[PDB]
């Protein structure tokens, strides 16, 4: 389970018992030692933490996550619980939460379905079904509509990483040609062609289309997108583009906008820090600095507070 909260490097040989004991000492009795919880959980890998849960259950008779949900509050709680989830159940849960409440958090569904590989998505899908009873595709279908649903359902189908990934240039020039044909037709009548190309072609193929399109039309693919669609479908198409050009830049941007301007978008902040933790958080950090001047942690230092603040900082790690 290498998808939340790594140490600094990858790991090995490990007695989980002492850590399970510190967590116990920290929550036992009157008053809670939040620093100990931070020092264990944000400095062990997802796998290590899963093993700490097991020692914890056998040594003391209670489930670690439920004790966590029970002892802690606010963002701090949401963050620490988020850390405890296995890599695929975590996204499944966020996906479920998006649809379980009042309104759909479309941003959440877009972010996950578009940023994951076919095989990651496969795992999420199976994790969803086992934990929640129903099919993820059907829930998406019953909870969204229009062309948003079609791109979403297609993004579920699987061929972003199922395709051969070496570029056919006669097909790549056909695609940009088609997209470019759309511009002289009325906005709305071509949206199905955009979806098909954006969701059935590979990333390497797509990069080529973007190059041909720019050669052909004098405008970027981001502009042609804004000219043919609006709203959430636009957000979905723009997302797929950004994830194709630079997946690490997309996340950096998702993180910036969680904190940009007035207020904070904590759910966005948590999901991205936690889930990219043991994949590419060190690259996102690099892209974040380069794109916005300030470091991620520097922005964390100003927009968040308390034990929640310090856990993020410990999670993010040395941000030079």
């Amino acid at each position: 389970i290498e998808q939340e909260g790594v140490t600094v490097a990858s790991s090995s040989h490990f007695n989980p018992d002492p850590d399970a004991e510190t967590l116990y000492k920290a929550m036992k009795g009157i008053g809670t030692n939040e620093q100990a919880i931070i020092d264990v959980l944000t400095k062990r890998s997802n796998t290590q933490r899963q093993q700490i849960a097991k020692s914890f259950k056998a040594q003391f008779g209670k489930d670690l996550t439920e004790t966590l949900k029970s002892e802690l509050s606010g963002k701090f709680e949401r963050l620490i619980v988020a850390l405890m989830y296995p890599p695929y159940r975590y996204e499944a849960k966020e996906l479920h939460d998006a649809m379980k409440g009042l309104g759909t958090k479309e941003g959440v569904i877009i972010e996950i379905l578009a940023s994951r590989t076919k095989n990651q998505l496969r795992e999420i899908m199976k994790a969803y079904e086992e934990d929640y009873g129903s099919s993820l595709e059907e829930d998406i279908q019953a909870d969204t509509s229009g062309y948003l649903e079609r791109i979403l359902v297609c993004l579920l189908q699987g061929s972003r990483d199922d395709v051969s990934s070496f570029v056919d240039p006669a097909l790549a020039l056909q695609d940009a040609q088609d997209l470019y044909a759309a511009g002289e037709k009325i906005r709305g009548t071509d949206e199905m062609k955009f979806i098909t190309i954006l969701c059935t072609r590979s990333a390497t193929h797509l990069l080529r289309v973007f190059e041909e399109y720019e050669k052909i039309a004098n405008k970027s693919i981001e502009d042609s997108i804004k000219s043919e669609t609006h709203g959430s479908l636009e957000e979905a198409m723009l997302t797929v583009v950004k994830c194709t050009q630079n997946l690490h830049s997309y996340f950096a941007e998702r993180l910036y906008y969680a904190m940009k301007g007035a207020g904070t978008r904590d759910g966005t902040l948590i999901r991205n820090i936690v889930s990219r933790s043991e994949i590419d958080l060190n690259l996102i950090k690099c892209h974040f600095k380069k794109m916005y001047g300030k470091t991620l942690s520097s922005m964390i230092m100003e927009d968040t507070s308390g034990d929640y603040k310090n856990a993020l900082l410990s999670l993010v790690g040395s941000d030079p």
